[PDB]
């Protein structure tokens, strides 16, 4: 059933600096950068997010859960 409890859809985070993934799993991105559905993978400090339509492995040290409204 789509809408039932309260809740939020997905979490988001914001690459905190640019890396340059050079492995496919990983994901490339700039500092700033907001990725969709953020999630802890199942590798140890790496999240799993959607970056463009694309998942992958992201450094849970260079990213920023977003929560509270500031942007930018």
């Amino acid at each position: 059933g789509s809408s039932g409890s309260s809740g939020t859809p997905f979490r988001k985070a914001k690459a905190l600096y640019a890396c340059k993934a050079e492995h496919d799993s990983e994901l490339s991105f700039t500092a700033g950068t907001v990725f969709d559905n953020v999630h802890p993978s199942q590798e140890p400090g790496w999240l799993e997010g959607t970056l463009n339509g694309k998942t992958g492995l992201i450094p849970e040290n260079y990213v920023e859960f977003l929560s509270g409204p500031s942007s930018g």
